[PDB]
């Protein structure tokens, strides 16, 4: 079959080389026709569309939550710090002596208030709507979602304990406690506020409302950070959150939100530049990450394009035999250099163009990796082809077309194998759930296919033309000048083969050396296979940003100073009869309720924050419901008048509704079905007031989805994760949450009237991204195995290699792959979808190092093993080194300047490791193991290649 | 260049034939990969999407009308007739003696009422909505568009003059007129109703309301037909119109309408079958045409597929040399037959599949024409190739691969030319504005391209395999049997070439004959060029339906019995100040108004219905407005009460609104701006009553588009075309309408305050389809010229023919094209987009008849012209006949059984004319004119072909 592939491609080659210009045109036309599709290019920017499997479990849970409770609100945080403010001890006289941190001075808070106020009235032009968009237009309103004003928006900060008032900030009073009088400043109100945030009266000789301005209580962990326990006075960082309403991707209100985000960021930059010796401000925005990941894609693309020039120059200098110093301008192959560069460029542009035509949207990874990775991969074929064509002695009375045909006939099977291996590996790597990596893998696959299809026709035609110009004895590049005069005839023995045959093969295959490299490589494999255990699964968050971003400093401050992570929502699906007694009983935490209930289980889970990643208990609407219906004059019906048995609000103080909400209470308050269905809309729409603090409008406004009938479809329970720092922490948090939710569902399903398809799932904002790393190692190992099977299967058929050769091929690919993973874990590169696609690219690439040497050893006729190993290395080792290694290095070493830590960490470093291990193995380890336990050569492998050359002449 | 093309394709051929199986697989894989896209096939059915240019003027006018006044209402007509009812003379005594037609008997009308009533309450299941859809859900409501009941729908019929009442139908009274008493039946009320349809009291001793049931007046021309003038009593056909509200393509209400249409059609079929000796009923529906054009596409596709079997058998029998009668099962080329059929089938399926993948929607024409037209066109290449390969004597010591290579090298340029000519012509024919013909032309173009690309590789590989089986001396088709025993060696001289050389060339190129055929063809061209003048431009309407359709009988009855065609809407665009005095003055018809105004001009235009296709004057809202504000107690304001100066309706008879609508009137009633803006919404929403008949709600409800401000955006004026029968009539009607509208706009623009972009355009329902035929002859002639230029230009470069040869080629193509148009006009085939694309296909095809003979004469070496003409004909005439003609006939003669008059008229007949003229010209006229004034042969055309054969051996 190998001989038939040789004959086939020889026939094709000798045809194409006979008709160069026509086939050049016939190959250029479709390339331009496909490359024309780059005007249809659309870049996806949102991390949700890039780093999420669309049909995954977390996405289904997100879609459900988004449908039943609206989308998760956007958050625009600002974290301050006092760098050079030590402390000042102060006694409140009612909580004892307290050491107030430097950041909680008066002037610093007045400056924060000034900033907050200036940020409330801040507006954008909004050139779409042509009107000034104020905060009230788009801001998240937990209370009063309609008729929203600048005093009705979700602005969480320490200055919410004074409702954003300068007079209440500068307010002092005199309090006599057990005979001794002292001054009560804002400090005592803050100290009282931090311990119990849901109080309408302070009660420390100051009638100050601890409740927030917008009218829903602010928790201490949302306004201050850096403390440990309940020593809030020692808070090291103030926090300020301008929460905004989120919309689907179609709504222009989202574009208006993004514009307000941009103006917020601008104001925050101005404030950061203003305060130098006072504050150390860091900020973010919902659009910040999307803008930061896609900033460097354009700023660093021109710097990468120089790799093409470096490879052009290298190819031009590494194929031209300069052995006269008078005809260097006749032998330097600049035409083939331009050819090779134009071929790769055509291939990558055609691939991108074709994928743009189908309306498949590109990304940062595609534009920044594909043109250079495909360039590193797709020059080696041509390089080996030209080197073989140069090394072939032309038979007497043979035209150059048949000579080029014969050269292509010799090195076609190896090139086809390498191309097919790379293509297959990329198209199998494309089974990743991440759309970004999927698109990237498919692009690289098609690019390699088109590259090979161009290398077969376009480059062969151009080599035929270049060779024709050589035969006419005309200038190296500028053929128009023609022969200078009478260049002396050129014949050489090769400098590469010279150096190799003199130095390398004698030194490498020395009796002493072979043992040294064999024990060294066995030891290296052993160390690698040990060091594999110290791997870190999961792509990091801040490591996908540029190294000069402000989000780095923000995430530093977040991970350092914050006290609770993202809020988890234990969303209860439909098919639960909450109108029952046992239904409400099994969600309850208070007395007169069953043991180990929903909220009791969450309350118990949050006891050990290490083993279960919840640092705050669940805020349950049903417990606060049964607490609201307690006869404490919260809910009241009219004893007389036109509105008989209708809810009089807690705010009215008239006698006309002195009737309690429900009947006599001796045990536990449990409403009947009618009571439940009647009182639930009254609970959910009762704003909390001074007369009684319980109310559904504060926290549980949109936490229960009610139909027009009055039945509860679905309800969500709010809990806060502990501060999550690493990708491991978040993965462990998701896993622990899911486990707890499943455990809770197991107890909820046993209640009578529960639909068996009823489920509780712990939804968060960062569940869509970090859920893959639960099940990435099995998928990864399966994919690498499914890539290593067909590579070897096809390598043992295309080349026609013996079992011993194919087995050593597979062993070499396994050894390099394990070594790569070992050094990956050793460097400090994590394992994820990007590392996975690069390891699959490594499986695809390693054949270019192994197969050529293996084949060159297989097809031999030297008497003993050592002479075969010697000649095989010299014949191919030289070709494989000069081609593969020195075309891989220029295209990859440029990605070291990426400035986007994602690329610079996961592409440059990993591909460098793969290329150097490829070189080491395929040049040092393979010749020695082939010299030792290589296959037994038979004459009927080389004497069958002559029936293929003259027969198809 | 011809010699280089020969060498190129020789090299390709000798390569492919050396690797048959691999290239067969490599050519089959993409064909199946593209053919797999047939599961994405979507058929367009609506004539609006098939037979309309989307970006045309009429479509822009339609889109505007649809936006500003809603879409044009659907109409479901029913036309009755009394076949065997002579007459009965009857005197009303108030209109004199009248001859009542047989159809206006009592019982027939009672049966029509019964049908109408049964059709009102008729409902569909509607499996989408799962509820019984009644008429009132979707029916067109001119009065009271909301709260619609079965007594609030637009049901125009003769029984609207009695409000669909049995008692009023059977009502008689006694009237004494000038002393003499007589019986007054329904007949006198009908006679009074027909003359003046807008009367609320009859006034012939019967207090019967002549007004319709729904409450808008029914015109005599909408309820009765067959009369001529104002002799309505002699009506020969009753009419019944269930007008339905139209919706855009997205609305499910359209699907509900279509379901009601289907149930209406079912009921009407039941009624037609019921009444045999009483009525002769024909009906239609808005969905009827869409359902009738796309009925035969599936019922007649299997009958067409037999053409493939006929061509398979013909090819199998016409390539196998049977000259032993013992090895007929060794020489009959069944493998090549299956090959050729599989090639064409692959090509057409790949084309359809590729065009289905891009989401381009197919049609009836594609599925019913493409597979068979492409089959007729795309077998000739292969046929000529095999015939040349068979006729070539194999050189001693030459392998079969080089022999097949040489054969392909000989007949590649001609095949490439023919393919390129056909492709170019189809891709230029694709510039038609009709999307159906565009898609068809593009499909045929791509099909021909892929066919040629398959013929180059797949068929050459299969011929190499078939030839290999022949060399091994194995059975014709079932190669598994192998040689029967010892078949005697086969060598022959050809029966075709035998018959040709013995009979044809001596008889044709006889000294006497040549003059006869030359004068005959000159006379034929002359007659054709004369008969071209008697052409009929425009595709007919009913000729696109099957010959067994009910719509044929319906259109017969419509064209026979109807009195007014479709209603024209003189839509006035925005930028007109109707609130002015001169604004209302220039639209007025009544006294106190300017001469030659809008409606006066329409009223004058409808005087001569022949020269201007309007048979009814315009119903103007402004004239009826200024008539409504006349002090005749139609509009009245409250003299006192809470509703001071507010419109009291005409229906109230109280004293509280005795104040007239406007001030004192001595000259002409002309409202001021305030009066206009205040009274216009009162006019448009005043239902007509007995007290005064004028009112805007009757006819002008949706005839004026008013904004929330009160300004008139746009307004439309209703006029009726005269009965339009032919495509010519409709074209002439559109042209006359457009001309009149432009003339009216010329006078309207001169009024002060008119925006210069103000336009009046006469919109109708059938304006979108029949508007092309205004400007189809220039487009057609331009397209044929733009197709004849590059054909000749490429024919003079690819073949390398001399000027004399190329000129005779162009002359022959022009002569056949003129002859085709002559015979087209003579048969009775109209000229349109379908005839145009077929004539462009003829321009593309005719090269297959002309070029081969021309080339075969050009490349010769016989001493005198006559011997060259003789040998050229025999060498190629035989090849061209046997291939082109006898592969064109089987694929085309099957379309004669189309049963869809569109295909059977425009494809079968036209392609038959083209094929027979192609045969006649390319076999009789071309050899004789080449024998007379052919080019002077030079030896350096045949002695340059030997430097190409052994050189590339
Ligand atoms: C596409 C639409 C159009 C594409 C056509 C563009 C071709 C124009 C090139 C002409 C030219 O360069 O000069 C050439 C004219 O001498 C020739 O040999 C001309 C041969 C043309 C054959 C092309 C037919 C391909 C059709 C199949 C289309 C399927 C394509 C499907 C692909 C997806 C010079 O020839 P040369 O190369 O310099 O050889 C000299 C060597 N020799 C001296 C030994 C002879
Ligand atoms: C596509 C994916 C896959 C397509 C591959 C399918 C090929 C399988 C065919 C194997 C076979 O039929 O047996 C063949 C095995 O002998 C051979 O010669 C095998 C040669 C295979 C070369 C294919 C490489 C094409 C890659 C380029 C891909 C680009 C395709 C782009 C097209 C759009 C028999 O050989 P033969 O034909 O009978 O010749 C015998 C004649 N002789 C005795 C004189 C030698
Ligand atoms: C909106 O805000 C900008 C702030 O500079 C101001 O100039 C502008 O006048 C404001 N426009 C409106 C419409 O309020
Ligand atoms: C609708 O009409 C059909 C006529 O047969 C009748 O059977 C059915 O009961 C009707 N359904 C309703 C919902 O009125």
């Amino acid at each position: 079959t190998h001989t038939l592939l040789g004959q086939f491609f020889q026939g094709w080659g000798t045809w194409v080389a006979s008709w160069p210009l026509t086939i050049l045109v016939l190959s250029v036309i479709p390339v331009v026709a496909l490359a024309a599709g780059l005007v249809f290019t659309e870049l996806t920017t949102d991390p949700v569309e890039l780093w999420s499997a669309p049909n995954s479990q977390a996405r289904s849970e997100k879609a459900f939550h988004d449908q039943h409770f609206g989308p998760f609100f956007r958050t625009n945080q600002v974290i301050l710090t006092a760098p050079n403010r030590s402390s000042y001890r102060y006694d409140s006289l009612l909580l004892g002596p307290k050491n107030f941190s430097g950041i909680l001075d008066l002037d610093l808070l007045l400056e924060l208030l000034e900033l907050q106020e200036r940020l409330r009235h801040l507006q954008v032009w909004s050139p779409e709507a042509q009107r000034n968009i104020s905060l009230q237009d788009i801001c998240y309103a937990p209370l009063n979602p309609d008729n929203t004003s600048l005093y009705d928006c979700c602005i969480n900060s320490l200055l919410q304990y004074f409702q954003n008032n300068r007079t209440l900030l500068l307010l002092t009073a005199n309090q006599t406690l057990m005979g001794q009088t002292s001054q009560v400043d804002w400090k005592d109100h803050f100290l009282y506020c931090a311990n119990a945030p849901l109080t309408f009266k302070d009660g420390t000789a100051l009638a100050l409302s601890c409740m927030a301005d917008y009218g829903a209580p602010v928790f201490p962990f949302l306004a201050i950070g850096g403390y440990k326990g309940k020593d809030y006075s020692e808070a090291e960082a103030l926090i300020m959150t301008f929460s905004l309403n989120n919309y689907p991707a179609g709504d222009p209100r989202l574009a208006q939100a993004k514009l307000w985000e941009e103006a917020f960021l601008e104001e925050m930059r101005a404030f950061q530049r203003r305060m130098a010796g006072m504050f150390q401000v860091t900020f973010m925005a919902e659009r910040s990450l999307e803008d930061e990941i896609n900033r460097t894609t354009a700023e660093d693309l021109p710097i990468f394009a120089t790799s093409y020039i470096v490879i052009f120059l290298y190819i031009s200098l590494a194929l031209g035999s300069y052995s006269s110093w008078s005809r260097v301008m006749v032998d330097s192959k600049a035409t083939l250099g331009l050819g090779g560069v134009a071929v790769v460029l055509g291939a990558v542009m055609a691939a991108m163009g074709f994928f743009s035509y189908l309306g498949i949207r590109s990304s940062l990874v595609i534009l920044q990796v594909v043109p250079f990775l495909v360039l590193s991969v797709g020059a080696d074929n041509i390089f080996i082809f030209v080197l073989e064509y140069q090394r072939l002695p032309r038979r007497p009375g043979e035209p150059r077309e048949v000579h080029i045909g014969r050269a292509l006939g010799r090195v076609a099977p190896s090139m086809l194998l390498c191309s097919l291996s790379e293509a297959i590996c990329f198209f199998l790597g494309a089974l990743t759930p991440m759309p970004a990596v999927r698109t990237f893998a498919l692009t690289s696959g098609l690019a390699v296919i088109l590259d090979f299809l161009l290398q077969m026709s376009a480059f062969v035609a151009l080599l035929s033309l270049d060779s024709k110009r050589q035969e006419a004895s005309r200038l190296d590049v500028c053929c128009c000048v023609k022969p200078q005069e009478l260049p002396p005839p050129g014949q050489g023995e090769g400098l590469l083969l010279g150096f190799f045959q003199k130095a390398y093969a004698p030194f490498l295959l020395h009796w002493i050396t072979r043992g040294v490299v064999l024990l060294l490589f066995l030891a290296l494999f052993g160390v690698s296979l040990y060091s594999m255990c110290h791997i870190s699964v999961g792509l990091d968050q801040e490591l996908a940003l540029p190294k000069d971003s402000y989000l780095l400093d923000y995430f530093l401050f977040l991970n350092r100073y914050f006290e609770v992570g993202a809020p988890v929502y234990f969303v209860t699906t439909l098919g639960y009869n909450f109108s029952s007694e046992a239904g409400m009983n099994a969600i309850c935490s208070s007395a007169g309720c069953n043991n180990f209930s929903f909220t009791q289980k969450i309350q118990y889970a949050t006891e050990f924050p290490e083993q279960s990643y919840l640092a705050i208990p669940a805020s349950s609407w049903v417990d606060d419901f049964i607490d609201w219906l307690t006869p404490s004059s919260c809910c009241r019906l009219y004893i007389s008048g036109p509105n008989k048995d209708k809810f009089c609000p807690s705010t009215v103080n008239s006698l006309n509704c002195l009737k309690n909400c429900m009947s006599i209470t001796m045990g536990s308050v449990r409403p009947s079905v009618e009571q439940f269905h009647k009182y639930l809309p009254w609970f959910l729409n009762d704003r909390p007031n001074i007369k009684c603090p319980k109310g559904g409008l504060a926290a549980y406004s949109t936490s229960v989805n009610l139909t027009s009938d009055g039945q509860v479809l679905t309800s969500r329970f709010m809990a806060y994760h502990k501060p999550l720092k690493n990708s491991q922490d978040y993965t462990e948090a998701l896993r622990a949450a899911r486990e707890l939710a499943a455990n809770i569902t197991a107890d909820l399903r046993k209640v009578p009237g529960t639909d068996p398809a009823f489920e509780v799932f712990p939804y968060t904002i960062t569940n869509v991204f970090y859920e893959q790393y639960l099940t990435i190692l099995p998928e990864g190992l399966f994919m690498l195995s499914l890539c290593l099977v067909p590579t070897f299967a096809v390598s043992c058929l295309l080349l026609g290699l013996d079992l011993r050769s194919g087995l050593l091929n597979l062993l070499s690919i396994v050894m390099i792959l394990v070594d790569t993973v070992g050094f990956m874990a050793l460097w400090g590169i994590s394992y994820n979808a990007v590392s996975l696609i690069n390891l699959v690219s490594a499986v695809g690439m390693s054949v270019e190092f192994v197969s050529h040497i293996t084949r060159s050893f297989a097809i031999s006729t030297k008497p003993t093993w050592l002479e075969r190993a010697k000649e095989a290395t010299i014949s191919m080792g030289s070709a494989v080194f000069a081609g593969v290694a020195m075309t891989n290095l220029p295209g990859i070493l440029v990605l070291g300047l990426a400035k986007a830590q994602l690329i610079q960490i996961f592409f440059f470093r990993l591909n460098l490791l793969i290329t150097l291990l490829g070189l080491l193995h395929g040049l040092v380890f393979l010749p020695v193991i082939l010299s030792y336990v290589g296959p037994d050569v038979n004459p009927a492998l080389a004497l069958e290649q002559k029936r293929a050359e003259e027969a198809v002449a």
